[PDB]
C-alpha cells in the first residue's frame, strides 16, 4: 500500500520474477518487476558510485552507476511522476539479503531537488549532503537493521562484529524532512541524487541489492520484503 | 527548560526589561534581554531582509536587517555556539503580538548550515530555500497561530479576513529536519539564514517582532511567551 | 567557421530559410535552421524566462520559455555535444534586429557547468549569476551594440535614449572565463542556463530574436549575422 | 604597483623583514610584512587545507591552515577590503622558491564570491571548483614556473623531471574571470576559497611558500619576487 519509485542495484538475479540472469540496475515504478534495466558488471569490495537525475523538462529518469576505472552502466527511462507519486515524498535508500548476503554499506549520500512555480519563476529547493554518518544521525529515519556510526558509514544490512554480512536481513534509512515533488502536471521537481556504496561478500553469491527510492512520507518496511523484494514491495507483483 | 539562540527584530520597546527605547535587532543568547543590540530605521509596511551569519572561525553571530535604498542596521556578538546549544538542534521563524499588534508576514526563507569534519575534510551540508509557502507546508512545524498559504505567505501570527492583524498571538515555524549544528570535531562549522519579511500595522505602535532561532530540537512555545518574550522565553530573565 | 550551439528565441519568422510561420523557440546545431523548433505565444512587453539544460547521460538539449501564469513552450532535441563542440568553449547570449525591430533586454543570467571525471569521481564547476549588470561588467566580454548598466540591464541591441530599439543591430554578451565543457574521461558532464528577458516592440512584428549559445572560445560576430541569423552564423546554411 | 591582498603560507623565516622565526600563516595587506600571523606547524610530505574566508558583515578576514589528523592554524584581521583593493578583481594561487626549495603543488582549489545589491537585494555570485588541472586548463592565466596537468595537478613552482624542487623559482595561476569586490562601503562581497596542497623538500629547509591573493586584474609577477617576496612583491616594504 506504499507508493514506490526506485533505482534498484540488483546483485541477485531473481529470474522466477523477471530479473535479467544477470547483476544489474533498474528503474521500479510501483514494482520490484523493473520497466528497465541494463546490465551491471558489480565489482566485490569495490566503493562505486551511483548517481540518479530527474529532468522535470522531459520527465526522463536516470541513473548511472560505476566504479574507479571502468565502465559504467547507465538506465532510463520516461516517467512522469506526477501521475505516479504522490505531492508529498520521502526519499531513502533501502537494501536486503536473503538465503545469500553481502554487506550494503554507504560511505556518503546527498541529494538535491528543486521545485520551480510557474506562478512565480522562484524556487523551493532541498539540498543534503552525508559524507560521515554518526552513530546517533538524528536527520535520518532508519529502519529495520540499518544503523549508522561504524567507521562513519551506514549499514543498511546487519553486519556480525566479525565484519561478517547477515542473511535475511532488510534495512532503510530515510532523510527526515519531506520533499515536494510536484505542485501539478506542469510544475513537477527536479533531482538528483547521489551515493557512494561498498558491497562486500564471502560467498560467490552476493545477494540481494541496494535501491534509492522515493515513497509516500509515511513509509514503512512491508511485511517479507527481505530478500528478492530489497526492502521496497509486500511481493512481486 | 528549552536552549533558545536568536536574532530578533524586535519593534516594540519594553524598558521595563532591557529594551532601549526604540525598534531594534538584537542578539539573544539563553535570554530575552539581548547581548548586543542595534536600532532598527523600521519602515512600516515596507518588505524587509535578514540576513543571519555565523562561522566557527570568527565564532562570531552577525545579523543584518535592511529595506530597498535605506541604511542597513547590523549587530554581532562574539559567541562560543557548542557551548551553548546542543549538537543538534532545529532551527525556526518566531513572532508574537501582545497588547499591540503587527503583521509577522514571511515572504522567503533560506537557510544553509555546513560541518567539515577535522581530518577527511569533507562536508557535511543542509541547504534549503522558501520562496513559495503553500497550505500544507510538510516540510515545516507549524506551532501556535502560524499559518502557511495565504498568498504563498507564511503568516507567524494570527492575521483576521480583514489582512487585520491581532493581538495576544504567538506562533512558530521550524525546519522539519534537525540540524547538526556543531561538531567538536569539525575544522570549520558555519551557517546562514536568510529571510523576507512584512510587518504591517494600523497603529502608531507595532508589537511585538519577528525572530529567527535555534533551539533544541524538541522545543515548543513555552507557556506564558506572547507579547514581548516573542514566543521563545518562558520569562524576562 | 565559428562552431556554434544555440537556443534561440525567434521572433521573427525566415519562412525562406525554414522557419516555421510563427514564433518559436528553436535548438540550433551549427545552423540557423534549427534541428527542432516549438510554437512560442510570445508576449510583447512582459519578462519572460528560458531555461535550456544538458546532460550527458541524457545527451539530450531541452529548453523551456515561460511567462508567469501562460503555459510554457518546450524543446528537445537528442544530441552528443562532445561530437559537436570544442573541448573548450565560451558561453553567451545573442540578439540582432534587421529591417524590424525590438529591445532584446536581459534582466538576470545565470549558468551551471559540471564535470565529473570518471574514476576520481571529483567534479570541476563553473556558477555563475547575475541579476544585476553594471555599466563597466568585466567579467563580460561585449561584442557589436551590446551595452550594460542602463537600469542594471544588458541591452544585447541598440536602443535610444527614447527606449526606442533600432532595426539592423547586434550584438552579444560572453561569459569572461572559458568554460570545460564536455571530456571524454567524465562520468556525467552537464550544464544549465537561465536568463530572463524583456521584448517590447513598437511595430506590429518584432524581430529578430534572442539566443543563448555556446561556441569556440575566440568565436566573434560573423560578417553579415544581423537580423535573422541573430549575430551567431555567417550564412543560412 | 600592484595591489595585493594575501594569505601567506610562509615556510621559510627570514627575520631581516619581519618575519617570526618560525614557519607560520599570515594576512598581507600591500604589503609582504604581515599584519597578522600565527605559528604553522608543517608537516614535510602532506597534504594540507587553506581555508580563506572573508565576512563582509563584519569585515573580517580569517584563514585556516590543517592537515588531516593535527590540529590547525588560524589567522584573522579586520580589514575593510572597500579600501584597500579596486572595485573589480583577480584571484589567485602564488609560490616561490629562493635559495632554499620545495614543491608547491596544489592538488585543488575553489572559490565562491557573492555581491548582493542593497538596490535591489539581488545577488551576483561567481563560484569555481578544480578537483583537477589538465594539461591545458584554459581557466587559469598561467605566469612564471606555473604549469599543470602532471598527475592532474596545478606546479606552482618548478619541478625537474626526477620530481626535485628548483631553486629561485616563482609561479602564479589567477582565475580567468575578473571577481566584482566591492560596489560602495556599503556594498562589499563575501568571499571564501579554499585549496589543498603538497609541500616537499629534500633539505631539512623548505622555502618559501605558496599563497592565495586578490589583485588588480592585470597583475603579472614582480620583477625580483622570487624567495621571501613569494611572487606577490617588488619589494619588502
Ligand atoms: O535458491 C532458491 C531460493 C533463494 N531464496 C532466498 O534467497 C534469495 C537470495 O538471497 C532471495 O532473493 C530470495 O528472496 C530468498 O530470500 N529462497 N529460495
Ligand atoms: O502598556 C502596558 C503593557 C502592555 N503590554 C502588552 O503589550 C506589549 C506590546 O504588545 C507586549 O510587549 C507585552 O508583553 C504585553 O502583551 N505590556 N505592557
Ligand atoms: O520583408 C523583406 C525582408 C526584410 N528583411 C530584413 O528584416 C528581417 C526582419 O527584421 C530580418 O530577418 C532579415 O534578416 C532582414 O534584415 N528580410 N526580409
Ligand atoms: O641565507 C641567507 C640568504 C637566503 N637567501 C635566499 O633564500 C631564502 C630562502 O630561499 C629566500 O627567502 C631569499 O629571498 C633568498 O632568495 N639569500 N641569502
Ligand atoms: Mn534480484
Ligand atoms: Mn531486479
Ligand atoms: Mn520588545
Ligand atoms: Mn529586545
Ligand atoms: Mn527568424
Ligand atoms: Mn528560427
Ligand atoms: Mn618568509
Ligand atoms: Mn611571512
Amino acid at each position: 500500500a506504499d507508493t514506490i519509485v526506485a533505482v534498484e542495484l540488483d546483485t541477485y538475479p531473481n529470474t522466477d520474477i523477471g530479473d535479467p540472469s544477470y547483476p544489474h540496475i533498474g528503474i521500479d515504478i510501483k514494482s520490484v518487476r523493473s520497466k528497465k534495466t541494463a546490465k551491471w558488471n558489480m565489482q566485490n569490495g569495490k566503493v562505486g558510485t551511483a548517481h540518479i537525475i530527474y529532468n522535470s523538462v522531459d520527465k526522463r529518469l536516470s541513473a548511472v552507476v560505476s566504479y574507479p576505472n571502468a565502465d559504467s552502466a547507465t538506465v532510463s527511462y520516461d516517467v512522469d511522476l506526477d501521475n505516479v507519486l504522490p505531492e508529498w515524498v520521502r526519499v531513502g535508500l533501502s537494501a536486503s539479503t536473503g538465503l545469500y548476503k553481502e554487506t550494503n554499506t554507504i560511505l556518503s549520500w546527498s541529494f538535491t531537488s528543486k521545485l520551480k512555480s510557474n506562478s512565480t519563476h522562484e524556487t523551493n529547493a532541498l539540498h543534503f549532503m552525508f559524507n560521515q554518518f554518526s552513530k546517533d544521525q538524528k536527520d535520518l529515519i532508519l529502519q529495520g537493521d540499518a544503523t549508522t556510526g561504524t567507521d562513519g558509514n551506514l549499514e543498511l544490512t546487519r553486519v556480525s562484529s566479525n565484519g561478517s554480512p547477515q542473511g535475511s536481513s532488510v534495512g532503510r534509512a530515510l532523510f527526515y524532512a519531506p520533499v515536494h515533488i510536484w505542485e501539478s502536471s506542469a510544475v513537477v521537481a527536479s533531482f538528483e541524487a547521489t551515493f557512494t556504496f561498498l558491497i562486500k561478500s564471502p560467498d560467490s553469491h552476493p545477494a540481494d541489492g541496494i535501491a534509492f527510492f522515493i515513497s509516500n512520507i509515511d513509509s514503512s518496511i512491508p511485511s517479507g520484503s527481505t530478500g528478492r523484494l530489497l526492502g521496497l514491495f509486500p511481493d512481486a507483483n
